[PDB]
Formats: structure tokens, sequence, C-alpha cells
């Protein structure tokens, strides 16, 4: 009948994951997809059969992580555990381990690559119309979700380089980079990666003058469609591609007061292609 009184004695919902099984899912990471600026890019495949793409983190000794760095990483887990979008390349777990020092995010695999690879890179199989249009659409409703949760963040550096494809040709706009950008500008940016879906054309440097001239002309109205429009598409609807063009002039305003919202984008382009989520 008499107290006794004691005292204890010494963060997110996507699933950790153990460097083992990860190991065994990515062959000890040897299959290399790709790189970025802050992380190597890895292949493997889940006992599910689910096949991943797996963000490592450049670091390789603990010495050389901060504790700004694990912030960073958590913060980045947390806010893309609530994106689950179809037009996402979405977070699907993480693996921190201290032997041997392991950061990285488990991510869905695109089997067909990057959009900048298939309009640019002579190889790489050419998109048509509807191909560029469906992937057109699933970017905007990406983005719109995106700045319906409000985390612009994840579209930091988004760019043809950012985007994959699924094995039907569908949008998934990433995040893989590890997080160490206003919505006007992100307005922007569709609008020139709708540009250059549309033409195949893209800036050579960051003073691109000549391309700048040459989009000038056409919305001054000294082009026709034919010199505009990419040859490798083949044929193409001549109206449906000006209300697009449309859509692009508006984005890519220099006054980003006078440009319009994600979501009248989306719904600007759901009118013009006619295809839903």
């Amino acid at each position: 009948s008499m107290r006794a009184k004691k005292m204890g004695t010494v963060v997110t919902g996507v699933p950790s994951l153990k460097r083992s099984e990860l190991e065994t899912a990515c062959e000890d990471f040897s299959n290399i997809i790709g790189s970025t600026s802050t992380c190597m890019l890895y292949k493997g495949t889940l006992s599910s059969g689910v096949e991943i793409a797996v963000a490592s983190s450049l670091v390789t000794s603990a010495k050389d992580w901060s504790k700004e760095n694990e912030s960073q990483y958590r913060k980045k887990i947390t806010n893309l555990s609530k994106v689950s979008h179809k037009n996402f390349m979405n977070l699907l777990g993480y693996c921190e381990e201290e032997h041997p020092f392991t950061r990285v995010m488990v991510f869905e695999y695109a089997p067909n690559g990057t959009l900048f690879e298939h309009l640019h890179v002579r190889e790489a199989e050419k998109l048509d119309w509807m191909a560029r249009l469906r992937i057109s659409m699933g970017i905007a409703y990406c983005l719109e979700h995106m700045h319906q949760l409000q985390t612009p963040a994840a579209l930091r550096n988004f760019d043809s380089t950012t985007v994959y494809l699924t094995d039907d040709f569908a949008a998934k706009v990433s995040d893989l980079e590890f997080w160490n950008p206003d919505m006007e500008d992100i307005v922007r940016k569709y609008g020139m990666v709708l540009l250059e879906i549309l033409t195949g054309r893209v800036p050579s440097s960051e003073d691109d003058g000549p391309l700048e001239n040459w989009v000038s002309r056409y919305f001054e109205g000294g082009m026709r469609l034919e010199e505009l429009i990419d040859p490798s598409i083949g044929f193409f609807p001549e109206d449906t591609a000006r209300a697009l063009c449309e859509v692009v002039r508006s984005c890519i305003d220099r006054d980003p007061k006078k440009r319009p919202q994600m979501k009248e984008v989306a719904a600007r382009m759901r009118e013009i292609t006619a295809l839903g989520p």
C-alpha cells in the first residue's frame, strides 16, 4: 500500500530497411543507374519483386557527416513521406546504418530513363505526340499536387534531367539529390520543360541568346509551327500545338507576378490535352 515511484533511464511513415536487405537487393551496390552532385544511384530489386532506385550519399565515413547533414536527411524523408503521387518517383524506404557508413533513400525505379535522354540522346527512343502530351500532363499533375501539399523543396532541381519515364512512358518527377524556389519559379521551369518537349531544344548555357531570339521570333508571330515543333514527333495537331505554346508563353513571362498558378496551368493543360490523371 506504499508508493513505488520510478523513472525510465536511457520518426516517419515509410519503412526503415536494414543495410543487409539492401546489400542483397542491390547486389552489394554493383549496378549503377547514374549519379548526381550529392549522390550515386544504384539499381536493386526487393524480395517482393519491386524494382528500386537507391540514392546513396557520397559520404563514406561518419567523420565526414555533420549533425546538419543528419537533420536535412531526416527532413527530406519526412517531407517525401507525405507524397504518394502516380507522377512522382515515390520514396519507398530509407536506410541509415553506421557500419559501414550508409545514408540512403529508396525510390521507385523508372525503366525508361530520363526525359532529357529520350528528347536529346541520338540512340534513345523518340517520343510521339501522344507520348509527349501524356508526359506533359503527368508533370503538371505532380507539380500541382506538390503545390497543394505545400512541399516545393522537392522541385528545386526540376528539369528534363529529373523527370523519369515509366515502362509505358508516363512521367515520374523526381527528387534524388540530398537536401544540402518560389512556386512562381517552378511555373517558369514547367513552361521551359513544356517548350523543350514541344521543340526538342534546350538552352546550351545560362546565356543562350540565339535560342532566346528564335523562341522570341515564334511568340512575335514570325515563325510557322512546322519550324517550331520537333520534327522527331512526326504528325501533330496544329491547333493543340498552338494552345500548348500559349501555356508556355504565360509560364515563362519574365515578370513572376504575371505567371499563372500551377493549379491554373494543370486545369488549362487538361482542357487542351483531354487527358485525365
